[PDB]
């Protein structure tokens, strides 16, 4: 009964950096030409979310954020072709216009229509489809999922398995690809090798989910809380240690484990200490370091390059380096075909209205993924 | 005559920082097990071996400096199978052991016997080959070229094609081998592409060899020496910049004229600064950017991480990430068969008598490589 109608419903209205989220009432506008309007079904609380609270990540402001979800296609717009009313689909934040330089070129998967390297926090023609007290709010990535209903560009848009569990796929638009992406797209992990993986959040363990299947020999965890051990453990990682526990670097102590450096290393925090320690930590004449965490913004990070002279590789990379569109409805399949898991990174389940518990339960170490169901 | 015996001949013997060489009169002992006595027959001037002058590589003194060469075998000591008296060969300034965890990895090839990390300034087995004035003088990289007659040990000497130019096959024990290496193997640069090359020496302008023959479209030469651009286009260069023509960054420059930034960037001199400019020029979701210059001892650079993070990708090598003592050989067959040309790096031949002429050309600007001949 809402086609072509604005919606009135439920999202968590983020007023200003450092604040809890708000639940208000907002209102959703039908989408306009080549734009989705979605229902959301599940939506997962991920780091990168939080880094717009503490003013990490910098984007316009009031927003509604979320940008790791599953729902269900409510309407769409003048001329959209990849999705109607009642597919299942998963939202992109890093989208895939498939026509620029980055779309067409083999490996590239950072689309020059994101949102993320100078955020306006809009839709693609530069509005807003959000009112919330009678104010404009702004978009996050093109995706704004801490809503009930959203509406997003097709090009930020995929279709999924009609049979896929929306609670638990959720994943498949951020944590889980990511970081299973940084091992076997990006780093290109290889049977028998040794890695170390920096963080043991949602993003991480995927990441040590992603040097399993590639066929590591040996993945080492490393986190300050503890209490991840035993869940790292449980995905793959034979080894965890604790830089807390130890009188020196813990670059020296991975060093000597490995007799010499790891294979390939993973940067899943988003320090600048962590993400020259994990480069440091890599077997200097062949390692490979890839950097996965977000730091703060602007600040530097100074470095030897020598450690780079002698043949280390050093990267980077977005959504594990898959191209969105492309690769987000594949993955789905193989979750359908049962060649990954998503359950092991899900350690709370929470309605919606509890978005600020399920924020805490973040910062306080205790989970890895909330999954906030509407 | 001389097998078993001391030989006394000439050297260059640098004495202390920022002097001219001496040409001295030295002893050069006979080969121990497992060493071998080469006769020198011509040796190129590299900006590493300058480097030594200048205090930016840090190498004990007093020593006889040189590594990229090319001679006889005179004698070998106890023990060696894989070179004879009378054979061609060329010293190998990076060894290859040929077991240790690098050399029998697939890729990597800085052996873990090399003298360049923690530099001792001697042989294998920790002493000198060489005296001069009853002192003993150091070896540099277990080669030590610049004497008529120097002992290197097995693992550190390449025996190659027996109706070698020797010289001109001596840059690919260093200068050539380098460059065309981080493009062809450590860069892996493809067909169609798009490379930026600062620095035009040598060793930059064997990287542009290795960029042509990987099938770029475009190559970007970067020096501040305009001098040096009519060779770098003679080897394949389709521009060449001046940095000191423009007000602005040369990073901007760059990005303007590749439409978004190059391919695959590489530096070539060995200042902290252009490395980061040359990662910066690369396109920032799919560049790569490879570090071939060396700067000065122990300093540290200063960067962005979301150079990185975009998905670019930050690499170095030593040698042109050649295994050396598998590859050199074939290099110089591939030469003999008109794979690649040496003779546009050569721009003076000199006796080696006048090794500070040719150093103070190096500096001047007004050679690429300059050839000494005993
Ligand atoms: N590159 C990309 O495309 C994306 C990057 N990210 C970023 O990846 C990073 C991780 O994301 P999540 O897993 O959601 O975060 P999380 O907060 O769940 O996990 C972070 C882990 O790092 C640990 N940690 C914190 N400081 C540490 C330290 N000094 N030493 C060792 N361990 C430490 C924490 O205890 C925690 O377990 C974040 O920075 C996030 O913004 C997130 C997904 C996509
Ligand atoms: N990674 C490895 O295995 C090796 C590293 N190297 C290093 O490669 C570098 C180049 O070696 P060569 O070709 O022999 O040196 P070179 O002295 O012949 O050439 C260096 C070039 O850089 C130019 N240049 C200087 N400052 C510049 C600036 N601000 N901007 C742009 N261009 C500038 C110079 O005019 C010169 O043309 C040296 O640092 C050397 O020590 C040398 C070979 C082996
Ligand atoms: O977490 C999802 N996206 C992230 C990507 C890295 C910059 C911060 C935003
Ligand atoms: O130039 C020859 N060898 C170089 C290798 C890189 C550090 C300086 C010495
Ligand atoms: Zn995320
Ligand atoms: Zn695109
Ligand atoms: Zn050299
Ligand atoms: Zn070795």
């Amino acid at each position: 009964s809402t086609a072509g109608k604005v919606i009135k419903c439920k999202a968590a209205v983020l007023w200003e950096e450092k604040k809890p989220f708000s639940i208000e009432e907002v209102e959703v506008a039908p989408p306009k030409a080549h734009e989705v309007r979605i229902k959301m079904v599940a939506t997962g609380i991920c780091r990168s979310d939080d880094h717009v609270v503490s003013g990490t990540l910098v984007t316009p402001l009031p927003v509604i954020a979320g940008h790791e979800a599953a729902g269900i296609v409510e309407s769409i717009g003048e001329g959209v072709t990849t999705v109607r009313p009642g597919d299942k689909v998963i939202p992109l934040w890093t989208p895939q216009c498939g026509k620029c330089r980055v779309c067409k070129h083999p490996e590239g998967n950072f689309c020059l229509k994101n949102d993320l390297s100078m955020p306006r926090g809009t839709m693609q023609d530069g509005t807003s489809r959000f009112t919330c007290r009678g104010k404009p709010i702004h978009h996050f990535l093109g995706t704004s999922t801490f809503s009930q209903y959203t509406v997003v560009d097709e090009i930020s848009v995929a279709k999924i398995d009609a049979a896929s569990p929306l609670e638990k796929v959720c994943l498949i638009g951020c944590g889980f690809s990511t970081g299973y992406g940084s091992a076997v797209k990006v780093a290109k992990v290889t049977q028998g090798s040794t890695c170390a993986v920096f963080g043991l959040g949602g993003v991480g363990l995927s990441v040590i989910m992603g040097c399993k299947a590639a066929g590591a020999a040996r993945i080492i965890g490393v986190d300050i809380n503890k209490d991840k051990f035993a869940k790292a453990k449980e995905v793959g990682a034979t080894e965890c240690v604790n830089p807390q526990d130890y009188k020196k670097p813990i670059q020296e102590v991975l060093t000597e484990m490995s007799n010499g450096g790891v294979d390939f290393s993973f940067e899943v925090i988003g320090r600048l200490d962590t993400m020259v320690t994990a480069l440091s930590c890599c077997q200097e004449a062949y390692g490979v370091s890839v950097i996965v965490g977000v730091p703060p913004d602007s600040q530097n990070l100074s470095m030897n390059p020598m450690l780079l002279l002698s043949g280390r590789t050093w990267k980077g990379a977005i959504f594990g380096g898959f191209k969105s569109k492309d690769s987000v409805p594949k993955l789905v399949a193989d979750f359908m075909a049962k060649k990954f898991a998503l359950d092991p990174l899900i350690t709370h389940v929470l309605p919606f209205e509890k978005i600020n518990e399920g924020f805490d339960l973040l910062r306080s170490g205790e989970s890895i993924r909330t999954i906030l169901t509407f």
